[PDB]
RNA sequence: AAUUUCUACUGUUGUAGAUGAGAAGUCAUUUAAUAAGGCCA
DNA sequence: GGCCTTATTAAATGACTTCTCTAACGAGCTCG
DNA sequence: CGAGCTCGTTAGAGAAGT
């Protein structure tokens, strides 16, 4: 089993705890004000990360725009990029790695050739030194305040007179930023990290520009349509300026053209953010002010030719927009809307609109309401001619169809039955071989279908109706007579909300977005949608000024000096509905769990004894209780070597901590020091090895020297030379190494570990209890208690894991050989109060339970039970890192150790396998090493202890609440915590099965192209069961198992590779194999049949060729069902060997019919056998003899016959069915090669799948079962072939039992 | 309806499982409004 | 009355990929 | 005008890898 597989690689956690202020430390903290001046150092510290990240926005516009013109190296990259995608053994990446790095070393040459890069990451930024004004407060002071710039106009920072004060108040707090200046050494890294601006250009925006021009010279090919470069280039001209061409020299302000935009030499203008919001506006498009329509772009002009002209494959020249530049305040060029700030807008902006609608009198003396009851009433008495009245055949007409007529296809199929008889004769002049498109035939797409073409065409529509009183023109004509009644539903609903537009008329309230207004937003929202939906019923008469070539439609008489004057006021629900929707939908700002300083920039950066007057944080132990003492700033030497001797008594075991961090960085820090090199005495040759870097393979040389070779002829150099004195330091003589010895020791990596593996000492020194209480009462120590609900007295049973780790830091089983090394840089926090004090369950009165299996219905409870006591209290927290498996950290070549484990521990290893999705969120199936499954249950109902709750319906209830919250502007409730708490039940249920049944759990692949658009489902546990199973078998401790035994707390299970990324993961994360998607669910389990046919009814003549390919299509005399018994060798794409005998004995099912419109409303049911006997009754083909009846089927040609028999073959092949109840939708197998009795999974035994989704996990665990067959026979061909192609997969499934 | 935190609980000032935190950056998605379009037994 | 496409804007959530898990020396400093 | 003092800084291996 997995029992020799503990202590494999180091890890890290962060144990959280509460800190209870003991004694009068809470009296001392709140006396000075060490929390009231600490929410002013996380609210006034994130301001100084928005001032330093705005000096990086006047350095990232100088490292990419003003310099960095990487010319003609681009073509050397582009030649080896497109060539690389075809085929590559080992050569095409040699030039590709060279062409990648050579572009980077010109971007990262202005890294080390600028003045603003050394004085950017240290003290010289904020406050440099006495006598020097520092480069960030110099950049802000004279260049901005005395210059002309106001660039703090978009923040919570007011101006720049105030923004110097945030920076200057961190004087002395420069090492507080040492984790922020390591996130700005990542923006400029010349390495393969995605935070870098040299990865954003070379590995994001450049290959997304090579394929962005390879899909444009293939767009001049195959498609020269009317893309914008015919006349329409007044639109995208302000974003085609490009003040310097990069095929030639400078050109002042000429408008570029699309030929010299996708030139490879002009990528060097697509570097900064001002030239990516000037390239995505090419591809995307933009809106303007005083607009009529949209200014389109190349990925929109391809849409209007792809679908509008033909049936298409031109969608796949969809050109990507380029990713933004790191740290960049992006621009739009697309009219961002003037978003509002508080609640005094939403009841004044919304209030001033309906003041202007209901109380507007024109210069022609009318109102908006009494000129649709007066002007659309003139449509009844025909006072206006019905030919200058125009609909708009895009959607407002077809929306008017199934609003008046209860059918969409009335006005559509009444001009269809009018254009074929009136404007066209019965001569049938070119029906198909003509235009039939938007140019000559569809003259009403962009143009306006007249009501004169509706008046005497609906009158012609009723000439062939069934009943007499049917749909005709005066029902359309009287709807718009009833449209100014919605004018009276608004402005009476607005007078209805006169009492809730006054409970929010106060500036800066910001309360409509609270959940206390969740039922009053509903009154504000549904007053907008009585105006939004009103102005989709006047979007039928709208003349959009997009005038075509002299095709001015004649329409003037009292219908557009009237309608477009009153539609012009009511069209302001573009700037009313979105200034409000974007304000309500935002979450309200919760309070912060800010970080505790106690006036110390290095608070608990280290626990070491030598640094405690600098760190000021000590740990204690008193009777299995743990204590956090934080010394005062002023009184920091109150635990020195003197005060422990004068107070050595009985009580708090104070913790003595010894640490040697970074033996690469530390042993040549003190030995080769510029203070005490004379004491360690390096020889004449050691002092140049640290210069020439001979002791390293790839280590840096000291300045002014050159890297020599590690192991040319001196691999045995450092053994007898570079090993001098660790046992001469005053403190560090505690090690006892496994010294070099010329035979027993490799390179300098294996010494700097054995320093750090042994450079950790934890010892205990008693302090008398009367002294600790004396400094706490005085003000010289802030003692807290590290409290975790298992350190309480009432802890009956098993504790947590983040308690059973913390007890195991300070143990004595631990410190014999350290597994649980405590770390530094721990954080202290203070979460304020969130939930109010409402008791809701008072004393001693009974409370009804929530379990029907529970042999109890009430509970007494002498004490109260407030709702959330976590959040009714102002708490102190303590995030504390650990470094589990400390002296073992080999995290490399992990997966070959498992593939050598499973090569020996085969025939005893089972295959867990999980299907994600919606019908089952997960579905394990413990398939053993022969196929015959053992356990099988959904992970929908989980928690087998005493509850058995159903999270599949809990998560679906959040989806239907989240999606309702988005569409009702309610608060979107976070589904990730319910899903984290659901999966914790699953993972533990997995983790028990991994050890009890020896699993090698295998998922479906789900390439990231799938799961991006599978985020439509919100209950789906894609990416999330696997990420919470890799990091949960990285360290798998069993609370039942004995402390220091195999799966215990010291020795715990490590069964995944260390989770670095998914990118360098592949298809083996330890034991978490992946298998690729497709053809897992649709397979008969007992035989192995698949859906390798695809009838679609393309033509009629080749349909005769389709049903001639079968071997025989016969009725069975002996039993009574049809057969389509064939072989697949006589078919097109990929022949799978096997003679299939598919049948129609099983009664198949649901075909997904459609009631009024399409896309999966309802279901059906049809039997296959009794559907084609009807078809052998409609035609003269008989079947009583029982032989080959193939030739009779191919003879009788019909439009009906070969469009129906394929649609029955698209139903016998449909195996996943069995709706109408949605109760474990089973499978029917056609072939059944065993005895002819089919596989119907309702009547399935224990060791077969039970529904359709149990057949996915039976085959994810079956293509993942031949992974375990390769590994069982794997050898010196170490190229581990985990990728499978379904040519042997289909071979292995079918030939299983044999 | 009690938690370092989350989920389910009453298991009785708690019970069972899980818990890698901080910071920075980006990306993906959903919904809505808008724009131009396509299709339907 | 539905479904889908290409975009743009705004709001949300979810989730990826990087850095760190540090004691000791040396300026730089106030003080004498 | 050197005493320590005290915070910003400095020291700077090594291996696998859609
Ligand atoms: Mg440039
Ligand atoms: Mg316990
Ligand atoms: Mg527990
Ligand atoms: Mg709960």
């Amino acid at each position: 089993i997995y029992q020799e597989f503990v202590n494999k690689y180091s890890l890290s956690k962060t144990l959280r705890f509460e800190l209870i202020p003991q004694g009068k430390t809470l009296e001392n903290i709140k006396a000075r004000g060490l929390i009231l001046d600490d929410e002013k150092r996380a609210k006034d510290y994130k301001k100084a990360k928005q001032i330093i990240d705005k000096y990086h926005q006047f350095f990232i516009e100088e490292i990419l725009s003003s310099v960095c013109i990487s010319e003609d190296l681009l073509q050397n990259y582009s030649d080896v990029y497109f060539k690389l995608k075809k085929s590559d053994d080992d050569n095409l990446q040699k030039d590709f790695k060279s062409a990648k790095d050579t572009i980077k070393k010109q971007i990262s040459e202005y890294i080390k050739d600028s003045e603003k890069f050394k004085n950017l990451f240290n003290q010289n930024l904020i406050d440099a030194k006495k006598g020097q004004e520092s480069d960030l407060i110099l950049w802000l002071k004279q260049s901005k305040d005395n210059g002309i710039e106001l660039f703090k106009a978009n923040s919570d920072i007011t101006d720049i007179d105030e923004a110097l004060e945030i920076i200057k108040s961190f004087k002395g707090w420069t090492t507080y930023f040492k984790g922020f200046h390591e996130n700005r050494k990542n923006v400029y890294s010349s390495n393969d990290i995605p935070t870098s601006i040299i990865y954003r250009i070379v590995d994001d925006n450049l290959p997304k520009f090579l394929e962005n021009k390879a899909k444009y010279e293939s767009l001049k090919d195959k498609a020269p349509e009317a893309i914008n470069y015919e006349q329409i280039k007044k639109d995208l001209a302000e974003e085609l300026t490009f003040d310097i061409d990069y095929k030639t020299s400078e050109v002042n302000q000429r408008v570029f053209s699309l030929d010299e935009v996708f030139e490879i030499a002009n990528f060097n203008n697509y570097l900064n953010q001002s030239g990516i919001t000037k390239f995505n506006t090419i591809i995307g498009g933009k809106f303007v002010n005083g607009e009529n329509t949209k200014r389109k772009g190349i990925n929109e002009y391809i849409n209007l030719y792809s679908q509008q002209i033909n049936d298409k494959t031109l969608k796949k020249y969809k050109m990507s927009v380029l990713f933004k530049q790191i740290l960049s305040d992006t621009e739009s060029k697309s009219f961002v809307i003037d978003k509002l700030e508080d609640d005094s807008d939403v009841v004044t902006t919304m209030q001033s609109f309906y003041e202007q609608i209901a109380a507007f009198k024109t210069v022609e003396e009318k109102s908006i309401k009494e000129t649709l009851s007066l002007l659309f009433d003139d449509l009844k008495a025909q006072k206006l001619d019905l030919s200058k009245i125009y609909f708009k055949n895009d959607k407002s007409l077809t929306d008017l169809s199934q609003q008046v007529f209860d059918d969409y296809s009335v006005i559509g199929t009444a001009v269809l039955e009018y254009i074929t008889q009136q404007i066209a004769p019965k001569n049938l002049d070119n029906p198909s071989k003509k235009e039939q498109e938007l140019i000559a035939k569809k003259t009403e797409k962009a143009k306006y279908l007249s009501l004169e073409t509706i008046k005497l065409a609906l009158e012609e529509f009723n000439k062939h109706r069934d009943i007499d009183k049917q749909c005709r023109f005066e029902e359309i004509l009287a709807n718009f007579a009833a449209i100014p009644m919605i004018f009276d539903e608004i402005a009476q609903n607005k007078d209805n909300l006169a009492q809730i537009s006054i409970k929010y008329q106060n500036q800066g309230k910001k309360d409509l977005l609270q959940a206390s207004a969740e039922d009053d937003v509903k009154a504000i929202k549904d007053l907008l949608d009585q105006t939004n939906n009103l102005l989709h019923k006047l979007k039928i008469f709208h003349i959009s000024q997009s005038e075509d070539k002299a095709n001015i439609l004649d329409k003037d008489e009292h219908f557009y000096l009237v309608f477009e004057e009153c539609y012009f006021e009511l069209a302001n629900i573009v700037p009313l509905y979105n200034k409000i929707r974007n304000y309500i939908t935002q979450k309200p700002y919760s309070d912060e769990k800010f970080k505790l300083n106690f006036e110390n920039s290095t608070l608990a950066n280290g626990w070491d004894k030598n640094k405690e007057p600098d760190n000021t944080a000590i740990l204690f132990i008193k009777d299995d209780k743990y204590y956090l003492g934080v010394m005062n700033k002023k009184n920091n030497k109150i635990f020195d070597d003197k005060a422990i001797k004068e107070n050595k008594g009985e009580g708090y075991k104070k913790i003595v901590y010894k640490l040697l961090p970074g033996a690469n960085k530390m042993l040549p820090k003190v030995f080769f020091s510029a203070k005490s090199i004379k004491f360690y005495n390096p020889s004449e040759d050691i002092l140049r090895i640290r210069n020439h870097s001979t002791h390293t393979k790839n280590g840096s040389p000291q300045k002014g020297y050159e890297k020599f070779e590690f192991n040319i002829e001196d691999c045995r150099k450092f053994i007898d030379f570079y090993k001098q004195s660790i046992s001469k330091h005053p403190e560090w003589k505690d090690f006892g190494f496994r010294f070099s010895d010329t035979q027993r020791y490799n390179s300098i990596d294996e010494f700097y570990r054995e320093v750090e593996n042994q450079g950790y000492k934890l010892t205990f020194e008693n302090i008398s209890e009367s002294y600790i209480d004396s400094v706490v009462n005085q003000g010289k120590l802030y003692l807290f208690q590290i409290y975790n609900k298992d350190f309480s007295a009432y802890s009956k049973g098993r504790p947590n894991l983040h308690t059973l780790y913390w007890k195991a830091l300070f143990d004595e089983r631990n410190l014999q050989d350290v597994v649980y090394k405590l770390n530094g840089e721990a954080e202290l926090f203070y979460r304020k109060q969130s939930i109010p004090k409402k008791i809701t369950h008072p004393a001693k009165e009974a409370i009804a339970n929530k379990n029907k299996d529970n042999p109890k219905k009430e509970s007494v409870f002498e004490y109260d039970l407030i709702k959330d006591k976590r959040f009714t209290e102002d708490k102190f927290f303590f995030h504390c890192p650990i470094t589990i498996n400390f002296k073992s950290s080999g995290a490399n070549k992990f997966n070959d150790e498992i593939n050598l484990l499973l090569k020996e521990k085969a025939n005893d290893v089972h295959i867990l396998s999980i299907d994600r999705g919606e019908r089952h969120l997960a579905y394990y199936t413990l398939v053993d090493g022969k196929g015959n499954i053992i356990k099988q249950d959904t992970f929908n109902i989980i928690g087998n202890d005493r509850m058995k709750t159903n999270y599949h319906d809990k998560l679906a209830a959040i989806e239907k609440d989240r999606d309702s919250a988005r569409k009702d502007w309610k608060k979107i409730n976070n589904i990730k915590e319910m899903k984290e708490g659901y999966l914790s039940q699953v993972v533990h249920e997995i983790a028990k099965l991994v050890i009890e049944y020896n699993a090698i759990v295998v998922f479906q692949d789900l390439n990231f192209g799938f799961k991006r658009g599978r985020f439509k489902v919100e209950k789906q546990v894609y990416q999330k069961l696997e990420k919470m199973l890799i990091e949960k078998l990285n360290y798998l401790v069993f609370k039942d198992n004995e402390f220091d035994k195999t799966g215990g707390v010291l020795r715990a299970y490590q069964l995944t590779a260390p989770f670095e990324t998914f990118k360098k993961m592949g298809k083996q994360t330890g034991i978490i194999y992946y298998v690729p998607a497709g053809f897992t669910s649709k397979i008969c389990p007992v035989t192995g049949f698949v859906n390798q046919l695809y009838p679609k009814y393309e033509s009629v003549s080749k349909s005769q060729e389709f049903f001639s390919k079968f071997d025989k299509i016969c009725y069975n005399l002996d039993k009574g069902y049809f057969e389509f018994s064939f072989d697949y060798k006589n078919f097109g794409d990929k022949a799978a060997k096997g003679k299939w005998t598919i049948a129609s004995f099983g009664s198949r099912l649901i075909n997904f019919r459609n009631s009024d419109k399409n896309h999966n409303w309802d279901t059906r049911e049809v039997y296959p056998t009794k559907e084609l006997e009807k078809l052998l009754k409609d035609y003269s083909i008989e079947y009583g003899h029982g032989e080959c009846i193939k030739a009779a089927i191919c003879g009788e040609s019909d439009k009906k016959f070969f469009a129906k028999l394929t649609s029955v073959l698209n139903t016998i092949l449909q195996m996943r069915n069995s709706k109408t109840g949605t109760e474990l939708d089973y499978l029917i197998s056609p072939v059944a090669d065993v005895n002819g009795n089919f596989f119907d999974s309702r009547q399935a035994p224990k060791n077969m799948p039970q529904d359709a989704d149990a057949n996915g996990a039976y085959h994810i665990g079956l293509k993942g079962l031949m992974l375990l067959g390769r590994i069982k026979n794997n050898q010196e061909g170490k190229k581990l072939n985990l990728v499978i192609k379904n040519e042997e997969y289909f071979e292995f499934v079918q030939n299983r039992n044999n």
